[PDB]
DNA sequence: GTGGGTCAGCGAAACGTTTCGCTGATGGAG
DNA sequence: CTCCATCAGCGAAACGTTTCGCTGACCCAC
């Protein structure tokens, strides 16, 4: 392929004018321009923005970690990001550290050694990632959730899960509800911890009692839902109403409770956490917390372009506010 | 940060024993190795992927075009797609052209200037890249879904979505429905109108009508598929079964059906088709046509894997094998 | 004319890595 | 002693792009 090199000589003219004509960044003579306008047209001249990176030190990428799965929750996320991303001109790197903490490790040097602009992370996971690496390589404007705690520096958003599942669970008492059912995430992820304590704390503060069983753990995907409902519904003392840690979970629970013929909400109400797309579709449509995921992609990316822009900000937090979707299911 | 040459000058030697050092791949003796690997953990050399590729003219990455939404089979696709990148030593740079097209070559433009190893065009529309671009920049290794014509030469894999659809209508034909309508994905998209070319098909073959109204367009998506029902609903002859053109849609032909109060499969059977995840959870769980998702992704970056290591090889084409899951809604 | 001044445009270095000729040392067959 | 054949490791070019110090062509107060 044609480099700039070849332009130039075509042109007779030096390099420096090349780019100067195609940065538009210093003054060209109209004559100069048109010739090498002319030199681009005829070698067909193809840019490597691989070379410009290296010279300039910036990628116009972006670097995303995130705990996927077949949980619809990532799926919004990233469809979020990936369209900030190209309203803004960067490109997206897609990385699943799938619980691994090996895997999140090597991703991140991965990322730090192609030099990406600015670090999405968006893991759940208990684990943070490796000093080692971080301070060997050049710090980057960084985004990340309350999920995934870390000693380095970065911008935070806070999804409040606490106040969510204190809301979904206070929304239950209201309805009259009092024996109420906690399904979890794995408790060694925040997001989940959090939403069994706004539950504990709804409880205690309404001196409604939780029997033993009553708080179960799965795995925030639909058979972790399926497999801790046909486990409370073993439970001496059958719920009136279970708060899902999440709408995939809500998906085993509708199936669980399909198969055991029983209906909801007439025999059992359900809300889930989320919001994901699939709620309204749902049969009945699930009453479920509102948390941004698109707009959350959108917003993540927001936040770590003003940085990119003003690189001497003081840390940006931010905050989201969970919010009810009444529904059938409860 | 250090470089190799930062390294060199501590251990005293030349950049090219500290990439053989590095890299393994002459012989080096072990006093020197032993000198270099002091240097490298003393200076804490950041290695810049970036120089690498400039050098090596190769990025170790993969960029993968998709056509995306909430339709939970792009979610497994790129499941699969990053993790075998992972394994193989890949990043994954990630683009939702959305439909629009300027936006795909926009897209396809800035993979190309970045110089990736490798393109999985999965995008559903029908347009081809523009040829201006294509013929630019470097061609290289290409895998794409046998849909669009000639276009350039690469790697291509036939999904069989005619012989599926056949399938699917044929197995409502063995059931014995006679009255069996065909919601599909925008005609546009080659997917959804080979799918309604295999309904067709087997509705021929078996000698039974097709009303005017019973072939109704969707998004491939739940509110396509809640629409399109609406409208089935609203026809003089109601249908005993429904192929819809992908699970999504199925998602919201059980939503329509729930809100007129009809019953899977008693009022109305349904039979969708790529068996993602979800398929199994609905209730009643979804009859479908399972096909490679997550595997697919894998499949498709062995080929484009195969292609680099082997530049020789004359075009592949694979094909998909449709598999029928029969289970409640048919 | 004419010595001095302005700025377009020159040649070319260099971001950090890999690769390449080249050399000097060492090793066995005279 | 020759000398001839191998390879370890050096110094440094160079992938393609910006960026810099310098020049020289043209305008202008003498």
């Amino acid at each position: 392929s044609a480099t700039m090199k070849d332009v130039a000589r075509l042109a007779g003219v030096s390099t420096s004018t090349v780019s100067h004509v195609i940065n538009k960044d210093r003054f060209v003579s109209e004559a100069i321009t048109a010739k090498v306008e002319a030199a681009i047209k005829e070698l067909n001249y193809a840019p490597s923005a691989l070379a410009r990176s290296l010279k300039l030190n910036q990628t116009h990428t972006i670097g995303m970690l995130i705990t996927a799965s077949t949980n619809p929750f990532y799926s919004e996320l990233v469809r979020g990001v990936e369209r900030s991303c190209f309203e803004r001109g960067y490109s997206l790197v897609l990385c699943n550290t799938e619980g691994d903490e090996q895997r999140m490790n090597r991703n991140l040097e991965t990322l730090m050694q192609k030099r990406v602009d600015g670090l999405l992370l968006l893991c759940t996971e208990t684990h943070q990632p490796s000093r080692e690496i971080m301070q060997r390589y050049p710090t980057v404007p960084t985004v990340m959730m309350d999920w995934a705690p870390f000693d380095g520096d970065s911008d935070l958003i806070q999804d409040n899960s606490l106040l969510g599942g204190d809301l979904a669970t206070q929304y239950l008492i209201d309805k009259g509800h009092t024996r109420i059912a906690c399904i979890t995430g794995p408790l060694d992820k925040t997001p989940a911890r959090l939403r069994l304590e706004g539950y504990r704390a709804a409880m205690k503060r309404a001196g409604l009692n939780i029997p033993d069983g009553y708080e179960v753990t799965g795995d925030f995907e639909f058979n972790g839902g399926f497999d801790a409902m046909r486990q409370l519904l073993s439970h001496p003392l059958r719920p009136q109403a279970v708060f899902t840690g999440n709408d995939a979970m809500a998906v085993g629970v509708y199936q669980a409770l399909y198969q055991a013929e029983l209906q909801v909400p007439q025999d059992i109400a359900v809300i889930g956490y989320d919001d994901i797309e699939l709620a309204s579709f749902m049969t009945p449509p699930l009453t479920t917390i509102h948390q941004p995921k698109d707009e959350l992609g959108e917003l993540a990316i927001d936040v770590l372009i003003h940085r990119i822009t003003q690189p001497t900000l003081q840390q940006q937090r931010l905050q989201l506010t969970p919010i009810l979707m009444e529904r059938g299911s409860a």
